[PDB]
């Protein structure tokens, strides 16, 4: 087997080459993402949840990625520099998948978001009126700062600071929830993924995962794709979900 | 076929009469749902969405239910008064169906709930301990006026009202969320139907779909059974969520 | 001076004791507060706000203040059973007062509230219709398990949990917040405490700070009394309050 | 007397230069705010709420404001295209007057706001670190979209809508609330306006009323001015507030 290394900052890299000779597996070293990332076996991710955005931009056909959380929470890193030795050697010996999907969105076709697209106002304090539509029925029109439409995975990201509720890795959907929303009520709307999201907006910005962006007016669609993320299976994801948002900030 | 009409005041009862003995259909009059309604082919419920509620409290199979709305918002309703006939006619010729998970918890093991079950402090102004494990993992502990497990039809309902999301039907789940909880941080959870609830509260009671109670003390358990709730299909149930839930009061 | 060391446990009760002695203030102790507690220059808490709240209900004319907390977060003591004796000589020798308004309710004219009056349903699970008027005009009527009618030091209690806003002691306000909200749109309403506030309801309970309650149907008002709370100065309130809410649970 | 009437389209000029004529009023007609506007004893706005954050912009010392609302709720305005001339009448006649705080901050020492300071991030999806202090003490820190600072009379504008409660017209005060704040938990906070407030943050730009705005990095103090608002006294001003509240969008 052939793994590449991505890390931000260098720490704790020689270590984890060390590991990965142990295990007699080879090994590339990398400090940025690229597209040749996708000729690997495995990747192994050195930061935080942040670093496995960046990578995943990268790839459409995804390898198994084990992470190593020196960044915050964790929700998507499978040990910490600590125990990783350990982790590493069960997750390579076993070789157990889990896979997330992944969305895309029309006005940038290549790219892929595993927490959410966002449409946001070009212009900070400056709102943006935003229809929603879902399978072709009009869902709500609200003026707001922007409105995220976000998977599950997502749902502990932008989406939760929006005031959205948190769902569990397992459960496939989309949170449809607006930013600042100008209106006496509104709710997040949960709904199958499934089904085809179209946002219109008028002078906003589409974002994928807080990574890729372009301007845009009118009509984006928001589906499903078919390339998902893939992740070594961590057995106690669930178990952890509830400790780790609890520590958010 | 023989038809019941479970009604709580005398509306359209005769007009609805007539219609059914129109399509051939033999008709029996309930001012009060009983056990008796399971040796119907189909029952029309006349009242609003606590109607609907009360018929399904006494069944384990379930003839498919057709409701008339005279109450508020009627998400499980199919019609007015002013429109019966014409879904009604549609909804027998066809008579295709569309099914909705229940759950029962251990404390009132022979009881079962479309919406929810809450628990609730059994004295008003009395908040209570609350703690919630999920297939055995502890979720949370929270001090509150109590703490409801919603199925995704309960999300519009006392869940809704708690500050929950608006889920639509057709993604089951669990919504698991408190009521005046006395915290800094909270959020509501949304997990798998498939998975076991347990709830632990002493000087409690239970209530499943409003309707029936019993004091509890220590855990009690909720799951999904077996004996879904069965409507006749609703085709534009998804298309009407948003609407309906905007008008909520 | 003759001091009143009102406890619920026999905590720090004899260094208590001990110390008010050696600044030459003659002590008596109570497990329970009664009327008596006006016939003492001051009085000393051991306990946590309920302790306090419950002093208080026995008060028209109030001795100062003085809370040691034995609770929980105490935004209303004074000081620690590991500190007490440093806070509590300084206060006693400067003898600086401070003062927070109580209201009152007509369906108990003689009980005053610092935190809030309450309206709940009388029946837990069971949701009233709560009409609210501001000086006279109609300011909402909304279905929730209930309604509270809160002053600036009630803010982070049953008020917080219903959702409310943290407001600093010394802003003089009413929050008036429904606890579960059965409505798509509702918030907080923040007024001056010189209003008139009327609350409608029936099959109805009514609850002052927790602690007495009676059943009632029909209009209620709520005002600002001329008996306010009296505590020793805090001279460190306004900076304790934040991280004081934020340990809130 | 002389007026100036500041239009943003001319629909209804005719009538309301007629009106000022019965009046006996010399009439200056100004469809763009500036300076200018301070050399006259009343100035009659024609158009939102909007209309009048942008003349107040233009405004160090300020002439009593009657606003004509074409706009949307009209929280600031005191009649109708179809009420006015009885209304401007009966203002100018009793010629009573009301006033309300504006602040200034630190970073555009000669800018006013009535509504609100609004510090963001100068990048839309992009998060900024805010620091907050309330007269030299640390009350918060947290990874937010933004941090607003409003008034009572913001207190139905984007704090509004980043979740803020409604707070009446007459009782003076600041709410502090975060827009998309990244943390489990989170309130906002009511404070004095005799406070100072201070915000620290990197990579932001500063906005006073949604109007004037300047990049900054770091500290910056807003304090209450002295230099109110004024507007014609509106009697049903407080009675108003909650339908128009209600109508938001
Ligand atoms: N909440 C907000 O107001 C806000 C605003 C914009 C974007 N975001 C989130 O940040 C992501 C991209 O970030 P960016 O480059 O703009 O900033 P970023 O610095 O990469 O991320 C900001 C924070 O979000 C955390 N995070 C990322 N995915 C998460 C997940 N799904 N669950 C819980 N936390 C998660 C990061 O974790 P690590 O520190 O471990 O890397 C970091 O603490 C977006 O996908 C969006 O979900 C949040
Ligand atoms: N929100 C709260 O503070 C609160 C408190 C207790 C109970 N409830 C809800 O009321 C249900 C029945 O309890 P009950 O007998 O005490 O009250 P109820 O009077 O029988 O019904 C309460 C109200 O909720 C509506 N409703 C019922 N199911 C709904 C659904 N899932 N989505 C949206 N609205 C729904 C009813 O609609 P109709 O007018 O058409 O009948 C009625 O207006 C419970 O299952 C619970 O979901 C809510
Ligand atoms: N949040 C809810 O779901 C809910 C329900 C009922 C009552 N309450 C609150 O509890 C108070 C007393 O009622 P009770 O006798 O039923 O309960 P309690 O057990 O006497 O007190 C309830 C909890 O609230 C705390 N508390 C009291 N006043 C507070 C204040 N203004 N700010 C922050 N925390 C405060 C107490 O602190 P200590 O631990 O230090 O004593 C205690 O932990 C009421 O006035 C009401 O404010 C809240
Ligand atoms: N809620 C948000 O996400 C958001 C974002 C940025 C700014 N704002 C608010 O808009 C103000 C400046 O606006 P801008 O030039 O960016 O946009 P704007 O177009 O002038 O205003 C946006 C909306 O806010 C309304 N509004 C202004 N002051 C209000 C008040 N205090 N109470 C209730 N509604 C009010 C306006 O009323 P009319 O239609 O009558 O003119 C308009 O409907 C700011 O002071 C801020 O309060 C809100």
């Amino acid at each position: 087997m052939r793994a590449a290394v991505v890390y931000k900052t260098d720490g704790h890299v020689k270590r984890i080459e060390e590991a990965l000779k142990r295990l007699e597996v080879e090994v590339e070293l990398f400090n940025q993402p690229s597209e040749e990332l996708e000729n690997f076996d495995f990747i192994v991710s050195v930061g935080g949840d942040g670093t496995i955005l960046r990578i995943l931009q990268k790839l459409k056909r995804c390898p198994p990625i084990f992470g190593i959380n020196t960044g915050r929470v964790g929700l998507l890193t499978h040990a910490s520099p600590e125990n990783f030795e350990v982790e590493l050697k069960k997750a390579v010996e076993k070789f157990e998948v889990e896979r997330f999907p992944r969305v895309s969105c029309s006005a940038m076709p290549d790219v892929l978001a595993l927490n959410e697209i966002a449409v946001l106002s070009r212009k900070p304090a400056k709102m943006i009126d935003v229809a929603l539509r879902v399978d072709g029925v009009e869902v709500d029109r609200i003026r707001c700062d922007g409105f995220i439409v976000a998977t599950q995975i997502g749902s502990t990201g932008y989406a939760f600071s929006a005031g959205g509720p948190v769902v569990e890795p397992y459960l496939e959907c989309f949170i449809l929830i607006p930013i600042a929303p100008f209106r006496f009520g509104w709710k997040p709307y949960v709904v199958s993924m499934e089904r085809k999201i179209e946002v219109i907006a008028e002078k906003a910005i589409v974002v994928a995962d807080g990574q890729k962006s372009v301007d845009f007016d009118g009509e984006i669609t928001i589906e499903k794709s078919e390339f998902p993320a893939v992740f070594f299976k961590n057995e106690k994801r669930f178990r952890n979900l509830f400790g780790k948002v609890r520590s958010i900030g």
